């Protein structure tokens, strides 16, 4: 129960990556993929609590 | 262990509904489509209990 929005980019070496990425450091975000020709079990349902 | 049968109209509301249709009032049935198409989703299966 805690909310969390940062554009920043998580490193994941030995270098600061501050705003470079590409090397060894990956952006912590990534999209998903919704197609209607892919299987059953990779639909998108809309799930409220 | 109970057996039941069930062809009459069910309805979702205080108003008077048994076999009216066009309405909010839903069949609680529906036909099982039976297509090789559907690999995991939707199968025939031998199940015995």
């Amino acid at each position: 129960f805690e909310r969390d929005i940062s554009t920043e980019i998580y490193q994941a070496g030995n270098k600061p990556c501050n705003g470079v990425a590409g090397f060894n450091c990956y952006f912590p975000l990534r999209s998903y993929g919704f197609r209607p020709t892919y299987g059953v079990g990779h639909q998108p349902y809309r799930v409220v609590v």
